[PDB]
């Protein structure tokens, strides 16, 4: 159907939006503390801790995929990764800092993203 198709350019074009804005996100951590999974291999009981792990990487690959129907689930992602980084690591590291700066950093694009996709529909 015609219908279907033009779904599916919008879902193309939130696709387009929400990469510039993980290009964004992520350029506010350029320590790369968040561009991978944390490793099991290296932190062996990070499961017993962390229910739903989120990094950059696995973001991209969602995002590649088409599947963020929408900036709230886009959104629920970038805040597991802030989330649970300030949940495992204690106030006085380098990792839960990063996190803060991230969070604040990051929403300010994140305020203008709502507005974008909110505008365009």
């Amino acid at each position: 159907s015609m219908e279907q198709v033009a779904m599916e350019l919008r879902l193309t074009e939130l696709t387009r939006l929400l990469r510039s804005v993980l290009d964004q996100l992520q350029d506010k951590d350029p320590a790369r503390i968040f561009a991978q999974p944390v490793s099991l291999k290296e932190v062996p009981d990070y499961l017993d801790h962390i229910k739903h792990p989120m990094d950059f990487a696995t973001m991209r690959k969602r995002l590649e995929a088409q599947g963020y129907k929408n900036l709230h689930e886009f959104e629920e992602d970038f805040d597991l990764i802030i989330d649970n980084c300030m949940k495992y690591n204690a106030r006085d590291t380098v990792f839960y800092r990063a996190a803060v700066r991230l969070r604040d950093q990051g929403g300010v694009v994140l305020r203008q993203a709502r507005r974008e996709v909110d505008s365009i529909g």
